[PDB]
């Protein structure tokens, strides 16, 4: 039911946006079908983890606060697609970076990124036009989007001096995860479910924020280990953190427990595209027993998560019963 | 006074944004100074035509409707910088297209473009937090921003079939000018001046929209002719419309009055980087007496502008006395 309903609302949102362009923006059919194909290509196909969470939060809050049910669930579906379109916008922005007379493909990619972001506003301004939360929804959405761009700056420049391994620390790694990922992937869907369920001021936002940051940290650490050790045909992509000199959990944990000569061997091999230098880094990770530390670190984070949900149910029992699927889905 | 006041409010907006990052987004001083330099580089140095217009509209409306004066003028200055930051965002997006291991300059440019746009929201959400128009201001701003991205699509794909000279027509040229430029350069500053002056529903928006589109058309036609005939050291850049096969006023006017063999000569030479093919196109423009038609076309547009301002003063005399500088500044 949630996935089926989420996909029906997608057709409703797409048709509004495309008809709006045809009827109010003077768009010709060729470009309308061009934009329908682009929207499907960039927004569909993922797992919809962020979008379906808005639904799951909304349905749990109308079970413990007729027509109010139908409207809230539909509102949650629009909010879910706002985040999905936002995610598609971020992915298109990423494709422009690694992809490299007017090159019309780079022009259209930049145009795609601007349209996907604007569509989050257009669908909000339309389907929520008569909602009292429309102004608060836009402000929280815009602020979280700003947060993500700030975290991208922290990530992209973690190895330099914005006009290097000093910023390879656990607290900075958490700062990167916090802003680059956790706020829009974990905090934003939860907040949006609360907004459409009219239960925003009824929850402890501090414990909510703290949970979202902890869950983003847990899933980024797992992502970092898989990026390095999971082979490409099983990970789904090519792990490139070592070559890209990312401030990953493996790097900052290694630098703390490595010897001075191992740090020199790591610093001399990190951030290179050569096959043997990357393998030299993986060898250092293995010999430092990092995957042994990975299990303990995740377990400790899991314990902080498995216990912070309890502080939240004492004032919001249904809300905490929506984050129940944080471990019904890893 | 307007320029001096506009620049003081810039310092106020910059300091808020940078302190917000330092105090609420955990940003380190090195990156704060990096962002101060980026903000100055991208937002300052232009002519501030869009931003100062919000001020000029605001000061004319408090002369024919104490503390309300000071607040409205300051609000107009923030709205002016929203458009300037929006313009800087569009320029950065343009630099990414023509500029072409993780290339950190392309990553930072994309990051710059996201930050400049988000800053328009952050300064609005802060300085207008207690204003009743904050929700309407954001929606009109977001819609105009969406409009511009749609016009960029019309422009960038004017010579192809979105998966060619059929779309080289006067009505499509106006459609490109309308969405790509006129809405955010001419309509948006006027609307924003009305919003902060609490005089939005007091003006004929139709004549206002019609004037903004006509003034954008006039200045784009003049821009198109200068791009082709004004030498680079006098234009300020290198005119590249012929090489880029832009749907310019010269091209669509030429295609209407050229002979079948001249059209073939134009089609065989348009959109090339070769020195002689570009000069062949300029030769065709000269022999078709296009610069003779340019004077008449601008004069006719000027007459429509010099007369549409009168329809607006019969219900908004002070407003039309703000667009007076449309010809006190060409
Ligand atoms: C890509 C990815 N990897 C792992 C998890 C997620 C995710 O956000 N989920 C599963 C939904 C979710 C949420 F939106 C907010 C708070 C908790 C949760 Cl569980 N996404
Ligand atoms: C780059 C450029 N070239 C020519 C004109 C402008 C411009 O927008 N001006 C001068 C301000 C302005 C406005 F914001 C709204 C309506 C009318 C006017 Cl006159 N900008
Ligand atoms: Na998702
Ligand atoms: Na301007």
């Amino acid at each position: 039911m949630p996935m089926q309903m989420f996909m029906q609302v997608y057709d409703e949102i797409q048709m509004f946006l495309l008809e709006e362009l045809e009827l109010k923006f003077d768009m010709d059919p060729n470009r309308v079908r061009y934009l329908r194909k682009m929207m499907d290509t960039t927004c569909l196909g993922g797992k919809y983890n962020r979008g379906l969470t808005v639904i799951d939060v909304a349905e749990s809050l109308l079970s413990l606060s007729g027509a109010r049910r139908k409207r809230v669930l539909h509102d949650a579906c629009v909010c879910g697609w706002m985040i999905e379109f936002l995610q598609a916008h971020y992915l298109v922005e990423d494709d422009i970076m690694d992809n490299s007379h007017p090159d019309v493909t780079v022009q259209c990619a930049i145009n795609d990124g601007l349209l996907l972001k604007s569509w989050t506003h257009m669908m909000a301004m339309h389907f929520f036009a008569d909602r009292p939360f429309l102004q608060d929804l836009l402000c929280r959405f815009n602020r979280v989007d700003y947060t993500t761009a700030v975290g991208q700056l922290y990530d992209v420049t973690s190895m330099f001096d914005s006009n290097d391994f000093a910023e390879f620390t656990l607290s900075n790694y958490k700062r990167i995860v916090k802003y680059k990922t956790a706020y829009y992937t974990y905090l934003l869907p939860l907040v949006m479910g609360l907004i459409v369920s009219e239960a925003l001021p009824t929850v402890d936002m501090g414990v909510t924020e703290e949970l979202a940051m902890l869950m983003g940290e847990y899933f980024q650490v797992q992502d970092d280990v898989m990026d390095c050790f999971t082979p490409p045909e099983r990970l789904g992509k090519v792990g490139t953190d070592i070559q890209d000199a990312k401030c990953s959990w493996l790097a900052v944990t290694f630098l703390a427990k490595a010897s001075s000569a191992q740090v020199a061997e790591f610093k001399a091999n990190y951030g290179s595209g050569d096959s043997e230098k990357v393998a030299t880094v993986r060898r250092l990770y293995e010999e430092a027993d990092l995957q042994g530390d990975y299990v303990a670190y995740e377990a400790a984070v899991a314990e902080q998560v498995k216990e912070l949900i309890e502080k939240l149910r004492l004032c919001s029992p249904g809300f905490a019963a929506s984050v129940e699927t944080l471990w019904g889905k890893t």
